[PDB]
């Protein structure tokens, strides 16, 4: 993540319009629907057998809202991503064994969801800037592996 | 592709609302802005140094339309993708040396511009159907490396 | 696979020197030691916490032999890979939810143990032929996700 | 890269037996042969049209020896990988546009080459340790992208 003042401000502005309740559950729901192998991490959540099932699942909705929260907290502290996400690095890596590529797939399901929700604001350059913030947050979460 | 009738027809239905001019250019434009290393393939196109520079660049837009037209045709030969993208596989593999990964990144830039242009239509289920078609077209255009 | 007679016969020839017992176990063992997140799929096997622990573990070795035997059979149906790995595709995709990426990582752990066991035979050209077969078997075992 | 004293010593010992002249050219030669799209970065080098052509190419041989050198220098300074490879980050990223995945493919072609050359020494644990050193050196070389 190497953001200029102009990039930080444009992602900041974008993010200020994001409804965290509805974008997080939709982002996590698209990962389980589109990339169906991710469902093995969330079977405790219940029935995920159809799109309708996934998107209706309140455990999904609630957890997704927990994810975006953590991410906004990441955005308030670009300068200390490693400090901010250190404990989530151990949960995901040492306890949950979340495969590194899934962080990238979740990143992808978040950018498709922000584009459908904020079409005017999700320009090629805000896309580029969020893509390297999301890339560095994913580097920090898989750091118990290297 | 393991498209059920519903999946295939939902893809067929969203695709008819796509404005090829508008979407092919932005899709290729987001590839070049977000994943800058891909610019080495399109040096020929002239100025690509700023988001505005690659987005409005007329070669980008032209090419964008050509990429989507070949995708439209592939969509109508869903049962025979291998056969339809056969000469494009030699071009990309043998003549152009395009990394397999870049086809995955372009597919992702396309799902993002589609989400932004058709938000109401871009439901998690058609996003999943479209990702499968996109993945199949990618394994076929990458055929001549394996 | 776009195996020329020479490629197919060179693969056929190296494969006949492979000691399945010795190589299947070490291949799966290197997956689990090098990419630890894969251990979540084989928790059933008991102790996998140390390199020595996963390497000598008898379930690892047993399974290793089973994975290579299915690969031997796939090799002798090079022309019909889709057909031969068909029931193993449902198992890995629908029942086990194995990430597509893990098939690429296992293929890599196998090329490394093969290099080590057959160094004189593991020439860049048979390494390339073997990587193509491995890639084709992977796109087929991943069929039921696309 | 999080190496214990025991890991550092075991990679150190391994590396002390590596013939840098012959392992670097073989590692770079396997990347161009096996992953043929990488040849677009090295066409100035000449004829790379066959395995025989690639492996005989002295520009390949010499460059490969330049790569491993840089890598041994990386190994002498784990504690400052970012300081050591900062200029190579700008050459590869801003001047050469080397796609991030190719760093991982080169890593892979180096581990297959060390296994064929030092079979006794290339144990599952030295493999695991070199894999995360190589992973972090590749993170540092693609850092102009994030
Ligand atoms: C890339 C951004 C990610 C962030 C910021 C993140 C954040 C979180 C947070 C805040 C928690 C702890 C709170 C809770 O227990 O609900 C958590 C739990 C968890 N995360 Fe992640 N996570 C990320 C990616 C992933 C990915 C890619 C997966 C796997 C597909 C994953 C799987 C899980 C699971 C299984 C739990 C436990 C859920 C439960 O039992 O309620 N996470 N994550
Ligand atoms: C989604 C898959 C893709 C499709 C359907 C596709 C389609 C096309 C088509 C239709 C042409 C043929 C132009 C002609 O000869 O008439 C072409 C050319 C080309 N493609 Fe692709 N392509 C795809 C992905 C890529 C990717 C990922 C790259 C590299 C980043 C790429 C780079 C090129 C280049 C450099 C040319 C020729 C440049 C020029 O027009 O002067 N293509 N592609
Ligand atoms: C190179 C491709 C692979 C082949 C040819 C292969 C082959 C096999 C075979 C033959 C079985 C069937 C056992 C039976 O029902 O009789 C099996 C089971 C299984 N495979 Fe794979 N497999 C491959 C890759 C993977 C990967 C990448 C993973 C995950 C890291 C995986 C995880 C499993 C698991 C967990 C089982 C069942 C566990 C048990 O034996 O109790 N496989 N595989
Ligand atoms: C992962 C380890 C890598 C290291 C340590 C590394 C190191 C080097 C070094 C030391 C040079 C500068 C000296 C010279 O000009 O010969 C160089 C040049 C270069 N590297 Fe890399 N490199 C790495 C990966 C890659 C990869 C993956 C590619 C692309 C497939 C690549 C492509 C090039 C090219 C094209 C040059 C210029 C060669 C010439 O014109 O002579 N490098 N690299």
């Amino acid at each position: 993540v190497h953001l200029t003042p102009e990039e930080k401000s444009a992602v900041t502005a974008l993010w200020g319009k994001v409804n965290v309740d509805e974008v997080g559950g939709e982002a996590l729901g698209r990962l389980l629907v589109v990339y169906p192998w991710t469902q093995r991490f969330f079977e405790s959540f219940g029935d995920l057998s159809t799109p309708d099932a996934v998107m209706g699942n309140p455990k999904v909705k609630a957890h997704g809202k927990k994810v975006l929260g953590a991410f906004s907290d990441g955005l308030a502290h670009l300068d200390n991503l490693k400090g901010t996400f250190a404990t989530l690095s151990e949960l995901h890596c040492d306890k949950l064994r979340v495969d590194p590529v899934n962080f990238k797939l979740l990143s992808h399901c978040l950018l498709v969801t922000l584009a459908a929700h904020l079409p005017a604001e999700f320009t090629p350059a805000v896309h580029a800037s969020l893509d390297k913030v999301l890339a560095s947050v994913s580097t920090v979460l898989t750091s118990k592996y290297r």
